[PDB]
């Protein structure tokens, strides 16, 4: 579990989502595992605009932080699951690192701030959904 909050927005895994988030609905893309909703409190998260590679990602499974080497976001195949059938999630990066299911909503941050979230994993790898293309998030 997890979230981003930044300004009047609350970022989740699609796959997560509650009831109120859908009622108060901004955007989401199934191919993403992405949902923003409204929020009512202001959200003081800063996101990252930039093309960083390294940062540190919180695994819940671990109460620990860890940092990591990730690839470019991009198109990677996700096998099939209770909440998607197998298929192309875009927008996702991967490193090398430790994560079960309840991992997903970590927050992965570099210098510049919030890079986004865990999605995916297992086989000693974790997979990140990307945040920082998403420039309304800020205005
Ligand atoms: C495969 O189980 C793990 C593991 C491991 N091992 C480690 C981390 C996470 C999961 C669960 C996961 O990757 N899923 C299930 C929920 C939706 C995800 C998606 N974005 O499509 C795919
Ligand atoms: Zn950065």
């Amino acid at each position: 579990s997890g979230a981003i909050y930044v300004g009047n927005y609350r970022v989740v895994n699609r796959h997560l989502a509650t009831h109120n988030d859908w009622a108060n609905l901004v955007w989401e893309d199934s191919s993403r595992d992405l949902l923003v909703s409204s929020t009512t409190a202001q959200g003081c998260d800063t996101i990252a605009r930039c093309d960083c590679q390294t940062g540190v990602y919180y695994c819940s499974s671990r109460r620990k932080h860890y940092p990591v080497s990730f690839s470019k976001p991009s198109l990677i195949f996700v096998e099939a699951s209770e909440y998607y059938p197998a298929r192309y999630q875009s927008h996702l990066m991967l490193a090398v690192g430790h994560s079960e299911p309840g991992d997903c909503g970590g927050i992965l941050r570099c210098q510049h701030g919030v890079v986004g979230i865990v999605s995916t994993g297992g086989n000693g790898l974790v997979g990140f959904a990307d945040v920082r293309d998403l420039l309304w998030l800020d205005e």
